[PDB]
């Protein structure tokens, strides 16, 4: 009948899911989270470091949290077997703690009652999305699991759409400066698994890897072999910017390259892709809902077909948009 | 025969009180971290956000850390209890993990065959100690574990020390602006037992609760029922200063003030506590290895009985020299 | 008629003036800003790092700035006595520069026209007066020029007015921990006058001095000679916290003390003084309108006569707003 | 006989050169500055945010100022013309102030007395040099006025000229992120030139223009419609990354990469391009002296064709360098 939403993790993603959900009209039953418990989720839900107070009520009360007068079930379980979702009466489950991210591992929610689940992530075997680019390759009845790819790659397939189908990609390399997030430390710690990422995230411009450049060559497979790319991270709490340096087939002066980025935003992908002209910086996209922010004064070319490309993304809230709006379409192509 | 040592946790006391040793020629003989294994420990050891590179040479061969061609054998353990300290032949246990406070906790290294446990944090039952105000205090035949308490006791007590034997105590009340440390987040995250903690670290102004004035009231027991105070968590990687404002009850002009910490300073404490009139501010203590920092021109006095007190320190450097003195202090000792 | 305002110097306060005077439908008839023309004033107004982007419509034409269909004139003179105030009528005027402090520098908007003229910080003599504290002692007949206070002095005086009017101040001592503001460096540079504020604003703690605490003793002259404090500057970009140590008269258990604020703010301080038990931190009160937010549980009390007070301020916003309810005060006064 | 110096404008740069100078024993006679009297001037360059104490010792007297035993005689003239280079008897004059940018303005030093003048920053008519790549170009009978660049083309040059003349460097596309600097602002202010430039430094990713690339191009002419790029800004207050993306003539395997690199480092430019492969981040580079250190593992290929490359800079203390290293190389060529 409608759409209903459980969210496994309410870290980051998982609030700003939640917000989005409530700015769209879009019914969460329950929550999960192991280390937050219905009181504090109140806290933490509504005072925000970055994206300002909770415009609206938030309560608790009879082990619910209490969002605008809708009633939100909370659960404590560690493991995705352990979580109730049939007692919610079988909800889209947005995987968002970042541990779970194969089929194998998401698909222990399915037995546990879960109708479908969103990784907020990307995955090693789960089929990727990007709203605006290749959502139309889901599949109602052979896709319980899927990926909504990584905030970088919502802003970077978009773009590279948009240019690929224009001039044709020959080539490209993406940086991506990149905001600080949870999985990294406050001061030069262990991180095993990739070293820099341990060292002080305030202090440190921090290259990391990224597999997000490569990601758009599996939502856009014509991109395959043309595309790859790395990260740096800085010490910004939230937005990121993409700069992709691109070998163009076509002629692209660079007025060329404005007009095809305006024009898709203004149609095929209003809402996913916008275009900017003004003077801006990092914060001037804090709570903007877009997966990808042409800047089209702030790239370069050093001739038609070679160019630098800068894109911005809310890598918090415009990625937990696409999260939302991923679910809603799911839904309405559920319904065949 | 000699000092050896054995450091649990090597983490930001942990390095630093093995920077500390090798500045000061005492043997470190073991390192436990189940997190880093020897390969990562040299990369830990000689990057450093805060306190730049290491001044010598690091390397691993054979399961050992090698500094400046001293080897160190590498544990693993992730347990007190676990930790082969008879292979080293029974050093003294700096516990810097953090987890293990109690003396019950840290009796465990004794049993595993430590000589002594140094607690690199105030303990709920381990006695306490403040060099330069109360070390003459422990008693080798009684206290195999001891805790050096908390950087901010090792400022505060000195200085309180002083005003206290010259001027009288009335009553005091403190605040430290203090760095963020490893126990916060990047970003606003879960911390169940202390919420204000788990918000960005980076981005707030965070108040939270210390014990460490009430601790400088066990250190100095005539201070008993006379000392307070609270932090401010602010966005710097090291270095936190202590604002103490007292009534005093013999009349305290500034420059009988000053005098006082200036000769204290020259005198019996020197190394411990220091005295400048220069403006300086938090940077320009990176590395200082006194425990308090007594900054003349900061200060205000309302009037001669009603003072505002400032003193400064590194709280990972200072704090790590004073765990390498406290060790080197019990050892002299331990010969009776 | 009607109160019309002009600003002199459109920044952090001059622009946020006029947020301000917008959300609370004050007619700005004119801004003067020598180093900002009319289109960048746009830019500027749109776009903030700290408050997000303005909500409305803000263009410019012939020599205009236009927030929302309301046309402001932009004047761009170095000088007061060069600034057209009879040409939009005599207006009162916001003197936000941050260099024409004295009677005698401001009173040339007097004689270029300006009927009033509001200083956005303190004065070395034009009187001074707090919103909910001392706004009564205006006298529309005698006083052309003068001062807001400063932002501090605004989170204080309301709190500490409250105080000592339940339990009597004996003596009190303050600490500002206060964000970086546009008269310090982003590195080490030149501060002459002040030398710790050239030091870099993102990297240190910084001691400096502050009037704050004394000038509260100005807008309630019976704490003459009963208070006084300094500052910390850290690396936040806004939001400000007072820490009032101080000994009262009358026993003030804590629960007494919460009971007096909760009733201020609830009455007669409604919208200046607000209270708080929630386990805020700093960006909690980004765009705040209240002069003073009281931490109920981030005080501490070493008895019931001897507390440690703390207050919140958006010290860019909360004073924004008052210099607005300063003049909207002074205009129905000078009514008479 | 010997190499003199004098520094005008005793900012980062000018004071980090007179570090430079009394590491390498270079003879500075004289500082002029008009905003920083004597005794300041031993303040400002004994501590620094960003480098530590200086190691030594620093004094006044006389209207002096006293590195290590050597006396520096301090002017505080506004204007080139005015500063009595004559009485400290013809020095090379290193200007550091970022206003005398062209050969005119830089030029009344010349007529005040100075054998030679250094410009800091790149000059619109100045000829450029970077050290290890073109200083063979500078001409002692004919060229009195020179500039040292950039720190980033400093960075960018050395790589460029390796890559170029060991596989053809076909066209490229850099990427610099960016230290804040002096120019920038703590809060949201005026910066009618460049409007993002004025956006808060501490809060945003600033894109901004640089000459850089280009400016590459004129110290290796063979470049010429090669290379361009652009800059973020980012907060963090020294040391600064290229990323370099390219396409290359000749295959060029990323072990070949590396071992061109490595054998540049160890020959024809040691001291001037440094190789790494540790797990390095900003922090790491932190008082480090050489103009460019290629980072191995930040790396990453498409194919052997196309290839983005990293190099990091300590844009404060390695241009230091640079400039003495000038200073020094132009006295022995004037020596003809
Ligand atoms: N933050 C971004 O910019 C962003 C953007 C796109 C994708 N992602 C991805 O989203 C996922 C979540 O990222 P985040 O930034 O919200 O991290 P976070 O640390 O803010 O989120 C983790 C949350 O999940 C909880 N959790 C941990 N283990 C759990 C378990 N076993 N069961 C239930 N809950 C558990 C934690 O309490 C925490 O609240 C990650 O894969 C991350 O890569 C993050
Ligand atoms: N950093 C300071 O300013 C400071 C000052 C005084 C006291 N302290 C105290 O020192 C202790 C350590 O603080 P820190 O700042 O070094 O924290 P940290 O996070 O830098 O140190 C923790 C280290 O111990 C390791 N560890 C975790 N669990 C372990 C276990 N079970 N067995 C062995 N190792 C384990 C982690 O890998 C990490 O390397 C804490 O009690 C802290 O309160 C810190
Ligand atoms: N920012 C705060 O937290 C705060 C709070 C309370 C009071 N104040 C006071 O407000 C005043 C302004 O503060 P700010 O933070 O907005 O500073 P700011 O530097 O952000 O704003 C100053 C503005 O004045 C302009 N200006 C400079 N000289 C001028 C002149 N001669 N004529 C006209 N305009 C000129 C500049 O262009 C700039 O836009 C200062 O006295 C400050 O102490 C600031
Ligand atoms: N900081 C870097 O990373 C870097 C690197 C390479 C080149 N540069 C260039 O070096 C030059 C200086 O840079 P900075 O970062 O040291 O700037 P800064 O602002 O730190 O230093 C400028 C100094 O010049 C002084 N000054 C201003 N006007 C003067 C005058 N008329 N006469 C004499 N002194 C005057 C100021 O008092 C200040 O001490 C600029 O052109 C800058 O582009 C900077």
């Amino acid at each position: 009948r409608e759409l209903t939403v459980g969210i496994n993790g309410f870290g980051r993603i998982g609030r700003l899911v939640l917000r989005a959900c409530m700015e769209k009209g879009v019914k969460v039953v329950a929550v999960n989270d192991p280390f937050i418990d219905p009181e504090y989720m109140v806290y933490m839900f509504k005072y925000d470091s970055t994206h300002g107070r909770y415009k609206g009520s938030v309560e608790f009360r009879n082990g619910q949290l209490v969002v605008d007068n809708h009633e939100i079930s909370v659960y404590q379980c560690k493991e995705p077997k352990q979580i109730p979702w049939r007692a919610v009466g079988s909800p889209y489950v947005v995987e968002s703690t970042g541990v779970y991210l194969s089929i194998q591992a998401a698909s222990d929610h399915i037995s546990a009652g879960a109708q479908r689940v969103v990784i907020s992530a990307p995955s090693p075997d789960a089929p990727m999305f990007v709203m605006g680019v290749n959502e139309n390759d889901y599949n109602p009845g052979s896709m319980n699991i899927v990926s909504n790819a990584s905030c970088t790659t919502n802003c970077l397939a978009p773009l590279a759409k948009v240019i690929h189908e224009r001039f044709g990609i020959v080539e490209g390399l993406m940086t991506t400066v990149h905001s600080y997030t949870a999985t990294q430390k406050t001061v030069d710690g262990p991180s095993r698994k990739a070293w820099r990422d341990g060292r002080g995230a305030h202090q440190n411009i921090i290259p990391a890897s990224t597999g997000a450049a490569k990601a758009v060559t599996k939502v856009i497979p014509e991109l395959k072999g043309k595309l790859t790319g790395m990260a740096f991270r800085v010490p910004t709490p939230d937005v990121s910017v993409v700069d992709l340096t691109c070998r163009l087939a076509q002629p692209a002066p660079y007025s060329a390259i404005k007009e095809a980025v305006k024009a898709a935003a203004k149609g095929p992908m209003a809402g996913i892709l916008a275009y900017t002209e003004d003077e801006v910086v990092s914060t001037d996209f804090l709570g903007d809902t877009h997966s990808s922010i042409f800047d089209a004064k702030a790239g370069i070319a050093l001739n038609d077909n070679f160019v630098k490309l800068i894109s911005w993304y809310d890598n918090e809230y415009g990625y937990s948009h696409r999260v939302v709006d991923l679910l809603r379409y799911m839904f309405s192509r559920d319904a065949e």
